[PDB]
């Protein structure tokens, strides 16, 4: 049972503009991006704003803090640069930018690289220099997914871009996964053994199709930190809500559905705390069908 614990909004704004979230390295504090390009730090229990920083001149779509608390990735809608890396030690400052990448992620084991996505193209950057180390795109193997998002595997040896598996060291495509949908390009399971591409679950070693999970169709997915639960929310077909009003949970060990939660409001983002005690969900109290952006963050205790 996802038990509500707290609710809060962007303080003292006529219309609340939270768009995305991630827990900080400090217990009790959530980082939220906003539709005017700010980063906010909030106490999730009191609902009070602690700090605000200026990141972009357009809506933040997504953000990701490094596990060590030293760095932050942000992505925006229209800005130049589209994505950026921020230092959060001593002073909040821009370390590097990624001008044309509309989505960025850290590498997973050692967080020394950033992978950015531009359409069906992946770009790998060094955190220290900001230099682009690699561009990954093979015209012969492209799936041309419409909502592609390039990603590292748990040990940072492989990248999945546009449904193509790349060996990062050789910068060579080693396998193209067959196309079953127009949009979703896929993620690695944290177990290191499986690739989840829309409804298809592939074995990474043999490239065999292991399972079909129809309820994952058109979903973005995130796992809890401990890798026991997978959350999926279906994309929707100024910033409109990326998701509909529902999310689904699955057992990460066997892909069996656990719960389907309809929050009856469009969802902008979802995350868990580092101890996987809580779920924070950004939900629009209004609707952009009426051009009303007025989001809240809802905090739930996971059952
Ligand atoms: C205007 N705009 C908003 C987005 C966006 N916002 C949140 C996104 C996003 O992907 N959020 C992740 C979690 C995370 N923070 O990584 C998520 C995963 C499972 C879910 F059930 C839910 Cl509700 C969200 C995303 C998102 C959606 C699609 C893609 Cl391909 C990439 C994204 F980052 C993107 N554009």
């Amino acid at each position: 049972a996802f038990r509500p614990i707290s609710v809060f909004r962007e303080a003292n704004e006529d219309e609340s503009g939270f768009t995305c979230c991630a827990f900080s390295a400090r217990e009790r504090f959530l980082m939220l991006g906003t539709c005017t390009g700010q980063l906010k730090l909030y106490n999730v229990f009191s609902g009070q704003e602690e700090a605000s920083y200026n990141c972009h001149n357009s809506a933040i779509t997504h953000l990701e803090p490094s596990r060590d608390g030293s760095l932050l990735l942000t992505s925006a809608t229209w800005s130049q640069p589209l994505s950026a890396l921020w230092g959060m030690k001593s002073v909040f400052d821009m370390k590097h930018s990624f001008t044309e990448d509309h989505y960025v992620e850290f590498s997973k084991h050692s967080q020394d690289r950033v992978i950015g996505t531009k359409g069906d193209i992946a770009h790998i950057y060094d955190i220290q220099t900001g230099n682009k180390l690699l561009t990954l795109f093979n015209p012969d193997l492209a799936n041309n997914y419409k909502r592609n998002c390039a990603t590292f595997n748990p040990t940072d040896d492989l990248v999945l871009n546009d449904g193509v598996l790349w060996d990062v060291r050789s910068a060579q495509a080693i396998h193209k996964f067959d196309k079953f949908n127009m949009n979703i390009s896929g993620v690695f399971h944290p177990n290191g053994l499986e690739v989840i591409i829309n409804t298809e679950i592939w074995d990474l070693r043999t490239f065999h199709l292991l399972h079909t999970v129809p309820a994952l169709d058109q979903c973005r997915v995130v796992f809890n930190h401990t890798g026991t639960v997978m959350y999926g929310a279906m994309l929707q077909a100024r910033m409109k809500s990326p998701f509909g009003s529902s999310f689904r949970t699955f057992n990460a060990t066997d892909y069996k559905p656990i719960a389907t939660i309809d929050v009856k409001r469009n969802i902008f983002d979802l995350c868990t705390d580092t101890k996987d005690c809580y779920l924070a969900v950004i939900e629009n109290q209004g609707s952009m069908d009426a051009l009303n952006m007025d989001t809240v963050c809802r905090l739930y205790e996971v059952g």
